[PDB]
């Protein structure tokens, strides 16, 4: 469950300490944070937004760090949330307090 707070701690933590290969989350993680969410389900989401995303935020397989980060995030909520209403921080909102309560 990551609080309000908690959400800017994880974050933030990135780019303070720079964690790179600090704890890092090899690509097959994050995508699992990200399917197991149900954000990018890779079921019926496109290709084209989620291929690129990574391709674009971390590069290689292994992870990347903050800006990355929260560069694939808006673009995954982005890919549905622009497609019918359009504001991409709508969704991202609805991601954090979805998972505030879907542990």
């Amino acid at each position: 469950n990551w609080d309000d707070a908690d959400v800017k701690k994880r974050w933030d933590a990135f780019t303070k300490f720079g964690a790179a290969t600090a704890t890092e989350m090899t690509g097959k993680n994050f995508d699992k944070w990200l399917k197991d969410a149900g954000v990018l389900d890779n079921k019926a989401i496109t290709g084209t937004m989620t291929g690129i995303a990574f391709s674009k935020v971390t590069g290689p397989k292994k992870k990347a760090t903050f800006d990355e980060t929260k560069k694939v995030l808006a673009f995954v909520a982005e890919d549905r949330a622009r497609q019918s209403k359009k504001p991409i921080q709508d969704e991202l909102d609805a991601i954090t307090e979805k998972l505030a309560k879907l542990e």
